């Protein structure tokens, strides 16, 4: 079977047959669609198909499918999974297996990058100071002095479930956030139940607006420990804006790395319960939900009070023009200090020659349309005519539980 | 499968149990999702007259009732008799209205009880159906107080002798292809604006011509009609701080009347019922306005703004979009034409998603089409999940006639 999208910009048509290789399920029926929804022990019983079901898709990219070392690693793998009931990837596995989890990552507009990652093996580490070290060499490598470059770590695959590895983060570098006993929130109030808990663990905490957070890091199923990443390490951007003098005086910075951190990467049917990846920010991440959410730093109020904008009527469209200054004021502050960005009309351009791309070479780019489009500005971006398809191929990146709701502790 | 919706703003969360009621398909497969996709006899008639006198007889407070059982029975023999039936008056103005109460696309549905169901059954030839629209037009404008309305024309019979209206809205401006290569006016109705001329319209190729309305009675070729311009409100665009803004030469319609879709009720098809409410300011100054395949201003307006549009994280494109918004609100505002910002419109859509969620059970809902094309995280809807679902009576696409009349 064969299946068409359109863009009703250029009436440009594309035919589907990746999605024939789709396996797991997307949450939608014949009668409902659950494409706005955010959230829709494994055994030797099943490992070894998924195993050779990679391996199959590893081998035919490298044109060696059929071989004699393609045969004789599936022979490798169904003796270790025997023996051992698991196995264990070569390292040019291990690669290949990260860049396809992007590759393959349908809410990622920044995929056209996928084939340059940076893929840091941890599969040796042991403890979490081990992981600190890791994780340490990560920051700085993908930071590269604002030169920003893709990365993954990866930590040892999960294996009776009793002895994950995580990050307890749900990114590497975020700001924390607390609940004032009067109702108000200080810093981000996304990281609040977070922040709660590292104080709990015994985190001194500064109680400032951008207070970096210390690493929660759990090793081998042990209970978790606090590091504090080196300030110096840590690259932030004061924000200000090339009009308004005054903007710097809110008092607002970021840092520079996005390194999501909570995801679990699946390559072959092994899960990587601790796999911190990163590339380098849109600026309507930064400015359009991190500053303007109202569940987050909230800033639209006090911007346009300063901008004295008439904020009685909503018709004014007074947060649709404080939201574009912030943005403007984002991307100014990160091109002036020399750090990795790109606005929102760059990125989806450059993913809509991605997808094609992707289309003609590999058959197909799933896509979260939700996702994909740009949280201001939408109709003016490409990506916003698209027609996108939206299936789960593996290898991938998975949403897991945060790890304080499932953790047996030792104490 | 009693399922959950959260709004990840407010943490509030509904339960939706009326998607069990779903008859319909959607295009997704428990392998994909096709959620961003545009366009996705006797013995089966009964059924679908039966389903939906059921509702309405439960709406009444009337289910299982005699009269209930009896309207049921009158329905049976008369399909059994003439293989269709016709409703009665209370019948089609509730079809109608919950038409517009499960249309998963309209944000605007907090208003749909309140819709004025004008019933055309009795039309027979396009000047009648001219004269039904030019009632409409003038009933839903109301001298700018617009009133939501929709008329009705007779149901599709044999298919041979379908009452269509050719143009997509009633109201709307011509396309013309330049020599130059450009189009002039509104290039998505190049090709209506064709027929029309290639039906002997007399075209002022100017750059916001009212179409005349191509109308199709009982499956007979089309024919033209002007609407009388003092029928046709139109708000001329300036900017409350940009005295230039004037100079561009911007006016658009107050009345959006969409009239190609297809009405069905109890398995009843309306092929011609066009429909009105009021614009969003988006619809005008967002996708009209600065969609690259439409009138595609916003380079001339960041011009006359001097702004750097060397490079593209200059946002000046982002600036000019909000300006323009800005303009399209204040000018039907000054003139006191009923329009509503995108901000209102999405905070009155949760209230009426909480509304029906208690109520009614459910709220069939397209997050693709409910969130507005700029500013999308800074409204309500962007952080509410939605759930997708087709319930009947309904609107729904259907070909354009020009592709399907046998001439
Ligand atoms: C290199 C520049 C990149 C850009 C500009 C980019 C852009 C984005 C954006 C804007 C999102 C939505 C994030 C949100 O709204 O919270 C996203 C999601 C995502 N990205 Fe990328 N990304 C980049 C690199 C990467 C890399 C290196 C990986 C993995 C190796 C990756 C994997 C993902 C995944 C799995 C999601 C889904 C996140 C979720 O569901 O919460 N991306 N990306
Ligand atoms: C009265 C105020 C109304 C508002 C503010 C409103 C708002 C909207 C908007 C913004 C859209 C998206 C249209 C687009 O982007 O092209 C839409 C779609 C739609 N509306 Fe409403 N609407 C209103 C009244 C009505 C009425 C009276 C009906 C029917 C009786 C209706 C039925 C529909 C349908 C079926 C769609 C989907 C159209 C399509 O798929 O092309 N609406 N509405
Ligand atoms: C309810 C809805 O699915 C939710 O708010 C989504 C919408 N689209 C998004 N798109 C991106 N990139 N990031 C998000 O967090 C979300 N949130
Ligand atoms: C391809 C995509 O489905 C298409 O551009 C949709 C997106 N959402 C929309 N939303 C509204 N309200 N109106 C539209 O025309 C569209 N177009
Ligand atoms: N851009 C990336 C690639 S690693 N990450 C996305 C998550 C970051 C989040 N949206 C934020 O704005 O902090
Ligand atoms: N608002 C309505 C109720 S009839 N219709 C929407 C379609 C009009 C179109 N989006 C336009 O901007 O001209
Ligand atoms: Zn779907």
């Amino acid at each position: 079977r064969f299946l068409k999208v359109k863009n009703w910009e250029t009436d440009v048509v594309l035919t589907d047959t990746l999605h024939l290789k789709s396996t797991l399920e997307t949450g939608c029926t014949e009668h409902i669609c659950m494409g706005s929804i955010m959230l829709p022990v494994r055994t030797k019983d099943q490992l070894f198909p998924l195993a050779k079901e990679f391996l199959d898709q590893y081998y035919s990219s490298i044109k060696r499918f059929g071989s004699k070392a393609h045969m004789d690693r599936l022979e490798e793998v169904n003796k270790e999974i025997e023996s051992t009931s698991t196995y264990q990837l070569k390292d040019t596995e291990l690669i290949y297996g990260a860049k396809h989890a992007w590759r393959n990552a349908s809410r990622c507009v920044g995929r056209i990058q996928w084939s340059k990652l940076q893929v840091f093996d941890a599969r040796d580490c042991t403890t979490a100071h081990g992981m600190f070290n890791y994780i340490c060499n990560h920051v700085k490598y993908a930071t590269n002095k604002g030169n920003l470059r893709s990365a993954i770590t990866i930590f040892p695959q999960r294996t009776d479930g009793k002895h994950d590895f995580r990050v307890w983060n749900s990114q590497l570098i975020r700001y924390a956030g607390y609940k004032q006993p009067d109702g108000s929130t200080l810093g981000d109030p996304a990281n609040v139940q977070f922040t709660e808990i590292c104080i709990q663990q015994g985190w001194k905490a500064p109680r400032g607006r951008f207070d970096v957070l210390p690493l929660l890091l759990q090793a081998n199923g042990n209970d978790p420990e606090l590091f504090q990443i080196p300030p110096e390490l840590v690259l932030e951007v004061p924000i200000r804006h090339p009009k308004f003098d005054w903007f710097k005086d809110l008092g607002l910075k970021w840092y520079g790395l996005p390194a999501v951190s909570n995801m679990l990467l699946e390559i072959g049917g092994l899960e990587f319960s601790a796999c911190p990846f990163s590339g380098w920010y849109m600026g309507t991440e930064i400015g359009v939900r991190d500053y303007c959410d109202n569940s987050r730093y909230n800033i639209l109020e006090e911007v346009a009070k300063k901008m004295d904008l008439d904020m009685r009527k909503t018709s004014s469209l007074w947060k649709d023009q404080a939201l574009v200054e912030i943005n403007i004021a984002v991307l100014y502050s990160f091109q002036s200090d020399k750090v990795t960005i790109v606005d929102h009309h760059s990125a989806t351009e450059s993913f809509i020659k991605h997808m094609e791309n992707e289309y003609r070479c590999r058959g197909g780019c799933p896509a979260d349309w939700v996702w994909i489009v740009p949280p201001m500005s939408g109709s003016i971006t490409p990506v916003f005519h698209q027609e996108m398809l939206n299936y789960r191929l593996t290898p991938s990146f998975e949403y897991q539980p945060d790890p304080w709701n499932t953790h047996v502790w030792k104490g």
